């Protein structure tokens, strides 16, 4: 359905959830910052 931690974010919101989009290509979802 969506990408999880270290998947492939297309949105900085969280792709799946509780995440953010890495600004480093290739963009993968990481745990926001210090969540």
């Amino acid at each position: 359905a969506c990408r999880e931690w270290l998947g492939g974010c297309s949105k900085d919101a969280d792709c799946c959830a509780h995440l953010e989009c890495r600004k480093k290509w290739p963009y993968h979802c990481v745990w926001d910052a210090t969540v």
